[PDB]
């Protein structure tokens, strides 16, 4: 396709193009990529990965300044011409990754730093603290090690079971915002608790929280 | 539980409160809500919906306008002081409804206005049992086909405005839950009232 015929001189749109033109475009992007001609100037529009919306680029080697400026306009120009709301991918992006954030995404950067400073009064040398447990519940349930400095984290909000542990792993996974790897909840502070408030229960096999 | 003695006077913050008496605001909220008297005025400590976040209220009826601002201002330095970040719950509520967005929430503005197009072109009327609308309860001027589901055959008549009101709230198909789309939306012409089924199917 070219779109020559529309370029305008002195300013960076192109004339009123007919749909039925634009719908072949949106075709030969459909299929996997739209050429599109402009001047003598090669534009490539690829479909975004949301439905309805394309994204130019501009096959181009070592052109003058001016060419590249007045190339990505008209990339500009025909990405808005072609999208839903005349954005431009750019903004369709950014909308996008707005829409991609997730729950406790934008609260967690307030509560992070209680957080950690709570992990890190909680954590306690592992083998001056004498557990009499089987080895099972001395290995921490992501490093599938025992760790030196562990950690006691209750099993879901309102779980009277805690586990025990990587404090290198708890901080990993707060950093990273990630899952309680089993209630699957957002990790919070009332989860971790202090070494004295936990005691292994032979009956239930699992360190219970004090009464 | 009180907090007058930690009042300030001519200004709207309170005094270096001891945290043995916040834990127990904290307990009082984590119950059902936390009633805090401040001056002789109430206030209401709700938990929010998020975790670690509190929200204040003023139960209030009719009280001078002074009374009702400093109430706001110490309700938002409460909210300030027990909050995560010291955050306002307006303030939390913006951040919780910016992650509450959903894929397409922001994108998809062109399919509201490619719907309420095919209403506008699908209803029929007047004006230059399968009678009534199953929203409205009522017999519409203007009604418009709408099928039962993504690939039901059959369809109902409901009210134009009725259909404007479900496709501007994005809401539910009221029979199959799944969202309202194009496809469903029919004209008059599409579909005809078939006696032994007693309902309007779709053209064959
Ligand atoms: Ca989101
Ligand atoms: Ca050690
Ligand atoms: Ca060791
Ligand atoms: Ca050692
Ligand atoms: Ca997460
Ligand atoms: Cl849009
Ligand atoms: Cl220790
Ligand atoms: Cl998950």
């Amino acid at each position: 396709v070219d779109l020559t015929p529309y370029i305008l001189p002195g300013v960076s749109f192109l004339s009123d193009i007919p749909q039925e033109t634009l719908s072949e475009i949106r075709n030969q992007t459909i299929r996997g990529e739209a050429q599109i001609r402009l001047g003598e100037l090669m534009v490539s529009i690829r479909p975004m990965q949301v439905n309805g919306y394309f994204m130019g680029s501009l096959n181009q080697d070592g052109l003058s300044n001016d060419n590249i400026q007045i190339g990505l306009q008209y990339i500009e120009h025909i990405e808005r011409t072609l999208n839903h709301g005349s954005l431009t991918s750019r903004e369709v992006t950014v909308l996008r990754e707005i829409e991609m954030l997730e729950n406790m995404d934008l609260l967690s950067n307030y509560q992070l730093e209680e957080l950690l400073d709570k992990i890190e009064v909680c954590a306690f040398n592992v083998e001056h603290a004498q557990l009499q447990v089987p080895e099972s519940l001395r290995t921490c349930p992501v490093t599938l090690c025992e760790p030196e400095d562990g950690v006691f984290m209750r099993n879901s909000m309102n779980s009277n079971v805690c586990m025990l542990y990587d404090k290198m792993a708890l901080i990993h996974l707060v950093k990273t915002r990630a899952a309680h790897p089993l209630s699957r909840e957002s990790i919070a502070v009332s989860m971790i608790v202090g070494r004295d408030n936990a005691a292994f229960d032979p009956d239930r096999g699992n360190f219970v929280l004090k009464n």
